[PDB]
């Protein structure tokens, strides 16, 4: 029936000089027998932390539930902070704060090592709201060999993300050239137009699921997000359901994302 | 339980020259006592006729289901048929078949006249699927005053309805300068920027519900839509579910609309 | 198990010199056996009619499913018109309208003469909403001898009701004598101040059903109410829910209302 | 599925002078996982102590049931003791006895230190019964930036409370200019009139709850408040259902309060 | 909600000589309304005639229950009697007994004419047990133009057929150059690799639905069949449940075979 | 009530000269009590491993549904890993891997060495999907006196398998008698037509359930198969139904196959 | 969900000079937290002990049910032995057995001071059947101080329980003085006539459930007792139910007694 969830755990990190937060969702029965789970990681909002998803999304009576229902398969549920010294999922211009490395090269391996993890693409799922859609959504174009299923929900858009990153570094230190570098990378249109055959292959093999609620001040983001992915053949499931931009929206929505994901881990 | 549904009823038309067909369907108890009715106009899409949202929509049990459990109130359905002679909902550019013209000027006072009806906007609403879609959205854009509720499905776009009307038209007695002005008239874009502020109003004031599938080539017009309704504000509700260009997303719609429109007439 | 309503009976009046209007809901199998019904009489607000508790309030679907489920006995429930000609349920100070006389003296005997009807006051209840509320409360607190149960649903107080009366009267013909006479009989706290003890002796007899919603602007006028009430040993019930000025509030109550006095005409 | 109680814990209090009772409800799980919780302050009333939510309040049973359903998030509970050596919430007259220094400078800071606390005012609410919930409505009053939501249940008035401190007081050494101050400060219109903006915009940030039952003596009182704080633009929730002075009315609320406090724990 | 069945009816054949019975279902509400429904054409076995799919096939139960669950949309069900004078549905060799020229020249065009039917391929299906499995499967091999459905169960093959228009004909009368020629008619190998694209290209349009029980002794029959289909490039839904050449399974497929049916009449 | 899943244990083969992976699944309540249960061996398909059922087949939730609803006794379900090295379930013709010789002689006895099971013929059963469904198939027509029950679903023929030991082997030291005489041993005529009266005695008494989806590529390899058990008399459970090669035609017949197999070890 | 039973605990007794049997029923949860509960004592019949209500009246799982499903709050149900040495409840004449002193001075305490139990007379009931009814029933009316509720079950007598009394004694050294005070002392009417103003206030101030099924021989015993009780003004609930003397009826009660002594313990 019941799982559980740790909050106080940290990973040491040398690329952001500190101890970094977060949470974890171990499925009923983890304890027992010595088998391995696949991962779905869960972005916060701007202004929330790794307790976001738990205080406020609920994630493990939403998961307890999914999973014993047979709605999902039993996985494991990561919640990073990307709160804490710098807000936002990528690295800054400046070079002193390199989230986006620390999530790969060092958050992702710390997990597999601690945990008992099934550490394959084909297990290994991205979800987020608002902030953490726009983390999500990019982290998957940045690195589609690394995602099996990518879910941003009312996810913001590349101008917005670009803003924050810009907003957070010290700009005295940035050349124009450089801003115009990564203005490229952070915009879905250009990934799109400049990626090699072999990345389009891989963006098109990942299952994408967009969801967005129509009350929404990102519903015009998100509307022209799924035209943009038509228009490059980039299949994918797109929702625009009755909601806002609120927790109500969210926990609705996280046992969708966990069925989802769930019958990509197990296949059908 | 069980409501009716009548097909081979005619309405004799002088501006078309004929008698015209439709479907009815009454709500079960619409022969007991002597009360009148609100009534929602569907209108079918391209190829089928008065008889699709009976066969393929089964609006008779639909209804009858959503009416019985009090999902909706007891409302009058009206299917007009708009395949005959020519396809479509409006008038030709040669001023040969003026159905528009007919279905306000002749059809709704049949309707009103021939069956217990409340005759007035409050309690008149339009719906339709794909062309029937387009239909509703443009006969409610140029007489907004006539419809508490719009419900376009699948809804075709203006340039899609122009360029029928076209191919519909003897195009060697129409001027450029009709031509023009017409495509005028078939642009949402253009007919917002138009109007003056008692027609404006009247637009935000209809309760409008705009659906589509997330699998319909359609899907990128009616994003677009909600765009360009937001951007003008016009309010609406939004809906993009999972769903293809099929009458298994508009039997699942019928209902929804159903509701919809039924709260309209009640309040709440 | 299915009522019937109707909407388009009038009653011949000598007090108006005009036929009015009223509905009927009869309940089911009134056709079959030869037995008589208690009545409720249900009044509607400012600006609708006698077809606004048929349209919007949805007596009948309410109605019959109130009385097959058992949660209320079978009885009538009559909706007169107090639209035409002045809005309102009470005598007008300029005495051309006297709409109160009409129905204590032409309406009430009408039903009774017509439809199969038990007729004494303890088969005889009144509720209403918004203006049909303050209607009962006072048309109760006036002949209080005429009725057994009242249930005032989001109701006005007397200083709106006295408002309105002037408005709609020729106040030239209205001496400053007769004003403040009026002024005193639509006032609930000089009614039962001035009350000789027969009269109030009866209010408190009956049995009293007070129900408003928290976020209705009438919410601070219904607990001034419940505060008098209780001032003068008028025992009721007195419900603030959630909700608010709506008809969503309104179909709510009408089966508690329903349920309300049906235990009252079968005894408990 | 089930938490625990624990009754015999005490907090050593350097104010009150001696150890002091509580009671505790943990959630189920609360010992698995590291995880904090929010908390809810549950107050009893006159003549019981904090055995009294737990024996009559069945605070366990109910909160269990209202967790496992969903119908609450996890929270923590705490029911102090206000009943030894003097019955009362607040600090007496004459100096010897600062019950609600006590509240706010040891009790809270104790519960914060020994359990899982979320501890901030959006993770702290307060409820209580009759004498408590006079208590949970002043100790907002007097500390608005402690709280996030308040639910007092068939609350006393601020006169009774007053009207208890000065009987639990030894008025020989209470000089007159004091007993007009304290009467000034358990008195809600003066506390709204007198009190600065920014404290004025804190009460207003609080969400209230606020129910008691229609055949409970203290209605006219609580109707009072209802008008009171509108008259003040104090948005809230007021409830006035089927009820009396009694143990079924609290155990009736206990779950709609835990659902309330909840909502706004989790965001919505 | 109950429909009807006509057993004792029949149509003046002039290719038989003589009347030929037929039973027919109509749905609930046939007899309200004037609209027109799809037919099912539903075959009897070897020794029955047009009762068996009433007395044993319980028709009425089965087809009340699965419309009135929306299982199935309402259609009229129509069962020829081919057991009276010769068993068969086939002509027999010596032209003296033309079955299938009744059936399409005359069966068919009495029902269109006698009963209110869409009549049109789109509309029309064909369905039967062992011998009537048989029949349903070579009518719309010979004639692919009439049906848009073809479910055939528990189907006797080509060689089993064609043995019994042997032994029922006077040989006497037969031209063996005819005899050898209706053998290869009656073979579903030849039958696919005569056909013209045109006829080869309806056969793939029809849909098929072909189910058998594995305890039967037709089952090897009927997977050649399924063997068969898919190396001309046929598609099919086949079905090999538990069951046996028995009325418990031929009344448990009705269901089925109706929701494959009418799914198809109504679109998806 | 849980069982629980293994997947890092092995077993030490002197035959395959390395430690070979298995997975168990041991039912709820294997910890209580001293008693011994049967046994069903599962085997995966080409591509996947031992971890193959615990992941995508989810044998943890269906098997702990199953045996908790009672639709099947406890019992033990062993899933051998047939995948490094070299793919496939038999003896490889260069006599390198012999992988059918290390089931039976060192596999099967070290599952009833190290966990309660019931070691005897009529508590073992075998079944697998593709790849595995040839596996289970031709182990139980080489041992037939192993098994009491089997379930090839979507299973590869003879002529399939009998490729992969070529492609898997290093054919140069192999001469052509061996490949006759294997190949012999790979086919399902073959090895009915040469099987002394004992042999085929026993493949009789097995009870066999062969399933296989209808729009399957392999669906005719199991159509004739089928056909060639009745040619020779061997009862057996045949089933094709809607479905594809897919994990949710298997993750539907695991239930299915339990149910079939726990019957048979329980008798009824 | 599930309590336990402790049958083989006993007091060690200074009055009966022995170790005496008691069972003793505790509710899921005793072992958690710190809390007290409050206390039913149980008596059984004639002929069995204090395994009766445990064997016969299955106690564990009809408590269990009752308190599980929220009919109950939880509690301690303590069943002592009154079956060895001697039978009955009270004082035995001839001074030599004194077990109403036991249970009252010895049994009570000793349960007090051995389980977490609130030690008041408002968390104190007893109940019995038979001769357990007039246990309980004259147990209250001599200590009416100890108990808050009382429920006999198909009671015996006063005249059966003294007739018991002298048959259980050596009357040899019993006065006739004696005979004549104990046989007042086991007389209701007695009792109820010669009680100060104090008792008879609390005998009233105790809530008494007096229940006996309608074939029970006890019937009119317990019609007698319903008369005495009313013409004293003591109020009571009384039930006669279809049951004769028997563990169905028993069990059937026991359900109810708890839900009535629970409601007490909690308030309502
Ligand atoms: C319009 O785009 C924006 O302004 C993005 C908001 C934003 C940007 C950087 C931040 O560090 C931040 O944290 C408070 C918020
Ligand atoms: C881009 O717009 C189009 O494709 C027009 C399709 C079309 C238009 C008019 C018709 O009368 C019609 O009938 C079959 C089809
Ligand atoms: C109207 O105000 C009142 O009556 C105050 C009642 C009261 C006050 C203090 C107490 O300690 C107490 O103990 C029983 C009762
Ligand atoms: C005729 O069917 C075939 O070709 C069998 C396919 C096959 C055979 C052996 C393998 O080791 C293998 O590995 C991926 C695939
Ligand atoms: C009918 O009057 C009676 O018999 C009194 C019952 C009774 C009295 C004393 C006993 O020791 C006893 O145990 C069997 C039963
Ligand atoms: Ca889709
Ligand atoms: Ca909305
Ligand atoms: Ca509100
Ligand atoms: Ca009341
Ligand atoms: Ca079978
Ligand atoms: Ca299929
Ligand atoms: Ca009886």
């Amino acid at each position: 029936q019941q799982g559980k969830v740790y909050e106080t755990r940290t990973v040491k990190s040398k690329i952001l000089g500190m101890e970094r937060s977060y949470s974890i969702y171990l499925p009923a029965g983890y304890d027992e027998g010595d088998g391995s789970y696949p991962v779905l990681y869960l972005l916060h909002g701007l202004g929330d932390n790794h307790t976001g998803w738990v205080q406020f999304g609920q994630v493990q009576y939403i998961a307890d539930k999914a999973i014993a229902e047979g709605k999902s398969a039993p996985m494991i549920i990561v919640m990073p902070d990307a709160d804490t010294v710098h807000k936002g999922y990528f690295n800054l211009l400046d070079g002193t704060y390199n989230y986006e490395d620390f999530f790969f090269q060092e958050l992702i391996p710390h997990i597999e090592k601690t945990y008992r993890v099934r550490a394959e693409s084909r297990y290994r799922a991205i979800s987020g709201l608002a902030m953490g859609g726009g983390g999500a959504l990019f982290y998957a174009l940045h690195y589609p060999e690394m995602f099996v299923a990518v879910a941003p929900l009312s996810a913001v858009g590349g101008a917005w993300t670009f803003d924050q990153m810009k907003n957070q570094s010290d700009l005295s230190k940035v050349s124009e050239e450089k801003k115009a570098e990564v203005l490229g990378q952070m915009d879905i249109q250009t990934i799109l137009e400049k990626s090699p055959k072999e990345k389009l292959d891989r963006i098109k093999w990942i299952r994408w699921y967009i969801s967005c609620g129509d009350d929404d001040f990102l519903s015009v983001t998100n509307c022209l997000l799924h035209n943009t992915l038509l228009q490059h053949q980039v299949g994918h499931e797109f929702r625009m359901k009755d909601g806002s931009h609120s927790w109500t929206y969210w926990r609705m929505e996280l046992p969708e994302v966990m069925r989802f994901v769930s019958r990509i881990f197990t296949q059908y």
